[PDB]
């Protein structure tokens, strides 16, 4: 492995966040998508960013729909330092009221085209994966590629679930397809050994699917967005396929690592309960070499009055009273009162703590303090930031609902997952 | 409403008395400079004074320590018009066998401090737990036009006999000291804490004020006192201060109010550490929305617990807890507690790094005992310094109940009944302490 | 002796008004957001307000600007990115000058929801094209002590200079009770006041019986939301409409006297004079550097300036210049400037260059018959503003003999405003051309 | 490289010690802090090269601590760092300096230790230099500098085999031993027409040592040595260790003495290419940002000179000179063939008045002075009508009590030296 010029001074990271589907609502109701809490100590945005930094990419642009003081403070307090690097948030619009990937990038082509760089690293979507973009860049160069598309291998089963690419002798992408049913699926079968897989697993996974992350030569992208296809919206559907029709060197690169998508409540839910996996969680946030970074907070060590946790992870600066936590992920600052039970749940915690004087007024006012009230029962749920769950609240959804837009009540049910909205106040005794 | 003009940042220099040799806090100091001794699961002593200075708006700070340490330099380096530099008297991680007093350590570097264009020097002992905004303290030093201002800690007769008591006049000016006075000498030190603005009731119970290693000194005064006046004084506030007073210099007292404990003793250190899990609320809390205690950003992941039962305990960052019972203890960063373990009344300083599966399967094929508390162990009333490789079935419970014990070879010490396993130490399986 | 509490850092948000379409400083603003315009040889306009904030202890700063530019972004990134920040809030996200108008109020209102996300007590509103230094704290301190809703920095002046500003009338306590936009005749005469009321002596108060707003305001957070969302949702001008209206509602709009140099540099003529002004003798009315509150800028690490044979009178030389055998009189020479053999620079502002062209490059340019960046051989440039990366060819004489005053020749690389010739950025004027 | 330097290589800069060769420049400040090129300090050379080489771990060994030296380092420069390690507890060998801190260096988990000793202007990507030490399974790769003969015999030399391996060391060898040192630099890198022109390789004082190796060489194999050059490395070779050589051909000019120093400085003003520029499109020499204003010039006629930052120049002439930062030059003064270190700050017109009515001169070149072939240090106060011209073309001398010291005919005014009006030199 060796890139020259150095990636740090020759590559520009462009993360496609913000602009995304409301597939994560209500989590994206009162906040920029990139800012969505993850793993109890992190935020979605921290993944591609950390990967960029760990991959020696120091020039990072975070694309988003609108501006967030929260996103900034997070990115500013955790990365604003890396020299000659930077991590700037570029926002699509001027307000949270109301795009298309290629559109997103094109909007700021005027800014992008200013940096002296060889390639643009286009990272889009929402995934939990650990990649070293460097090897991916090297391939892009050692092939005089104009566009190098990262590809995920898969057997013909889950193959008709994604968009498939076809490669020639050299691995040059020659054709595309969206869930080719069956009569025309086999046509997409290529022998992936050409991309680095061993005959064994290549015969198992004879299909390649776009991963939604690319490397494009500084000049190509400018020409593609600015001239060849100025009216396109998405990349993996228009630009990429179109640059192919023009006969450009569109190369494939195979990623054989962990890759879990999390653009939906269920996927996200399950992804998060994933680090409580036995005996080894397939994805680990911490890594001796390529760890995921976050905002330094200087929170105290979690306190535990009399808790009986089992198969769960606990975030920083927690205050936990006598209770029972099972198979769950407790976010930072999370307060859990007496006799509470938490099961297969993701408690995102809080952004700040409330003092005793505070819990004092709230009481006299008859309101509920931040946290899980006394003797509450939380099952299969996501309790967003600053939730105020009153006493005796039971979130068990016994009738087993699957859809509910109970916003006014501070919640939402999707795929059977109850999700207490951020800053929501769930009154004592309420059952769900 | 009142501010330091000029600002603390550019007119004050922090001089932290990190420590020297670490005789008192041994074995914790063993080949580790005192300022770096692990504190409250995620911090190090040096964090308190430094943090207090940063929050107090003092960005220029030095840390004197008889010997140096690799980690102290890594901590400060990574953790921190400002700077934090270590000024060692001996560039060796080895515990010095020669003595160096505080005025010695300070005077030895007086020449470098002189190079700084500041009005005062803030002399702080890096051995106590507590929070303080030195801004008013300094503010006071200037408004009272004193040569040296001394922080005063009020206390009752009982606590009084183990401190350096001051006697002030009606204007708060100090005019006489007494080192750990008793009998009649003590009686003669009774003062009217009212003068310093103390509560009238909290005054009847605490008619004594003690120096507390906190001082503000005008530049010139310092150079004068250490160069001309007392060039042979070893102890700073034990001689140099009382000495200044006796020369007619303006030595004013500034009443200090709040939690304050000296933690240079194994017992004192122990206590203050387990004192963070005091059922109601710890009298001292590292966290503070306004002035928190800073430490090194480690990016450790959330602590995992397979089947734990924690009571009156605090868990640091990135711990890996299997099935076990943790009671009234402190668990430092990267701590590994194995299956069947039982922790009672202990302070686990944790580890400096995690051991991988490679070192695992290796130390498992050759048998060696990995870092952490081995299976079915039992640690009662102990301190387990960093990277302790504790075999399985170990029972650290001081059966014979020995107060003082020095078995540095077997990998540990014992003080006031506290079994402190030495850093890096290895206690073979079955061992019983 | 006394300071804010809380301190400006956590309780004061800085909102800067970098500019609209920059139609006044054209062509210096041609495809360049106003905040970015090169200033004083080694700075950009935006450095004045941002630096005043930082030096006043204000770490949370936003910069408003109708459009955007790469340079503004790169600059703020490098010079200040380092709980503070200096983010740009643009109306239009393109470098193209907006052909549509937007006001200072429409501007702020547009992002009020963002400003709304900041737990601050006040909003410091600063214009972004005024040359001056100021410790905003005491001024904010006044806003809190007098429990005002809006405090307006006031500038004393004489009848002659008053007619070009927005004047205000104060009562005995200094509470503003009236406004008048660019008042003249008896309209003006009624705006006379007693300056001693704000702390001026009687000698100067007699010399300057007027006080004009100067685009500096402190504003309680909610007074802002209320005024912009409810009380005047249709206002476009923040200072000539929204303020008076708030006054007209009986809100506590208090004045605060400003002492010192202050100069508007948003028009060409004034921009020219202010920039040339640092060459003043025996001293400059305004100095960029200062022991305690300097005007910051991006660290470039450029090498010291190189001079082969320069007869330089009353001038300023920025970082990394390359002068040969020439004459530089009463001029400002920007960073990376390249003045050639036998050149004569009289009374001009050389913006400089964004980069150095290597020998090789010069070879290609010569072979293609083009001009390298910089003032060419035997060039005579007087009373002009030469924008960044200009390629002035050999023997060019920008001397405007026909004494023209206004001329729009954007196609030839220059506009003439008030007799001041301005060469557009990256312009190229061929050998022997006389302007 | 892989792992990369940033994380696998530690930087150890040595530039303290006596180095008295530079008296009185190093009289007060530590050696690394010596002013340079109008806007720099010696230390910026080896530290800048490191950074531009992706070397983050950087230590700087100095005889003693310096308030101004650390401010310069902190202000100018999250895995990397640049820390100063003092050898003594007060300002009143070389293998010893490294050994003394082995305990500190030992802890860092790296693969190599870049050692940089001595002071001299030069730009080099230590990366290709480490890539070498790695592919050649070297345990110590030494800097190889080719040269003719007048040079070849002046410095120690290295004989290599047909693998680049170093087998011998000869300190200033002449005659038949000098001949037994010819090597044909074809192996190192240079071609045939270049090599023939210089078949002699001399060590530079820069080496790449494998982490462990250096730990063994300093505490075991040779815990009583003083120099890396003539003792540790030569011995290290004899003991039979893979000691390689690394060719380096690029502007190399030492500056350990006033004359070398002085000449290198004025050298940056030499016509065409000065041989060495601090700035560079790729790897520039970094320095502390002072936000100094542009330089004012009332009526200066300057020739073949270079103006540093924030200078306040009145009526005067400047010839073949290098004016440092904050230089205040007065009317009628004439500066030629000199180097002005500049000044560390400015004095207000209100502060100056307090000088006249005190019988003292304000920092900077007073009125109608005449500076010829001299080095005027920082904060130098030179009253009206001074004439540092060295009339009786002396050479060496000494007049500490007279704010100056003469060496190689160069009058070097001590930092803060107050030279009264009318005096001459
Ligand atoms: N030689 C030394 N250099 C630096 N710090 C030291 C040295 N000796 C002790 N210290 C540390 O300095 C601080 C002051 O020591 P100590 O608690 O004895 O203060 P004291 O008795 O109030 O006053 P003094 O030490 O002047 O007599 C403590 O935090 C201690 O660990
Ligand atoms: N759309 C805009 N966005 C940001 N700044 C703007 C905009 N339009 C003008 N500006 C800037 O706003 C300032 C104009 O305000 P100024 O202090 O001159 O007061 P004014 O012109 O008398 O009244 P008003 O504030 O209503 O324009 C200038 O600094 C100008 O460049």
């Amino acid at each position: 492995t060796c890139l020259d010029p150095d990636a740090s001074r020759s590559v520009l990271g462009i993360i496609l966040g913000g602009g995304a589907g409301t597939r994560l609502y209500p989590l994206t109701k009162k906040r920029a998508k990139p800012a969505v809490p993850l793993g109890a100590n992190y935020r979605l945005i921290d993944i591609p960013v950390s990967n960029c930094l760990n991959s020696n990419i120091s020039k990072i642009y975070v694309l988003t729909q609108f501006n967030s003081a929260s996103l900034n403070r997070h990115l500013s307090r955790a990365y604003a330092s890396n020299n000659e690097g930077f991590v700037e948030v570029l926002a699509a619009q001027q307000s949270p009221e109301n795009q298309g990937t290629a559109d997103a990038v094109r909007q700021y082509l005027w800014l992008f085209e200013e940096h002296t760089v060889l390639e643009y690293l286009i990272l889009a979507g929402d995934h939990l994966y650990r990649m070293d973009y460097e090897k991916f860049i090297q391939a892009h160069r050692e092939t005089d590629a104009d566009i190098t598309v990262a590809a995920l291998p898969m057997d013909e089963k889950r193959a008709t679930a994604f968009g498939l690419m076809k490669i020639d002798e050299e691995g040059r992408i020659i054709e595309f397809a969206e869930k080719p049913q069956g009569e025309q699926l086999q046509a997409m079968k290529v022998d992936t050994t050409i991309l680095g897989l061993d005959d064994k697993r290549a015969k198992e996974m004879p299909f390649i699917a776009s991963m939604g992350i690319y490397v494009i030569s500084k000049d190509v992208m400018l020409n593609l967005l600015r001239d060849k296809f100025p009216g396109a919206n998405d990349f993996g559907s228009e630009v990429i396929p179109g640059a192919t029709s023009l006969g450009m060197r569109v190369q494939a690169y195979l990623y054989d690592g962990y890759w879990e998508d999390i653009g939906t409540i269920e996927a996200f839910y399950n992804a998060n309960l994933g680090i409580t996996k036995k005996p080894v969680p397939d994805f680990s946030f911490y890594d001796r070499s390529a760890p995921i970074y976050t905002q330094p907070r200087y929170l105290p060590p979690s306190k535990m009055l009399d808790a009986d946790v089992t198969d769960s992870v606990i975030g920083e600066g927690c205050v936990i009273k006598n209770c029972k936590i099972h198979h769950s992920v407790v976010g930072l600052r999370s307060c859990i009162s007496e006799g509470a039970i938490i099961e297969d749940s993701l408690l995102m915690g809080a952004d700040y703590y409330e003092t005793d004087a505070d819990r004092k007024l709230l009481a006299a006012k008859g309101s509920v303090p931040i946290g899980i009230g006394k003797n509450c029962h939380i099952k299969r749920a996501i309790i967003d930031k600053n939730a105020r769950i009153g006493d005796n609240v039971k979130i068990i959804n016994k009738d087993n609902v699957q859809e509910a837009a109970r916003e006014t009540d501070g919640y939402f049910i999707k795929s059977g997952i109850v999700t207490v909205i951020k800053d929501a106040l769930i009154p004592s005794g309420i059952i769900i």
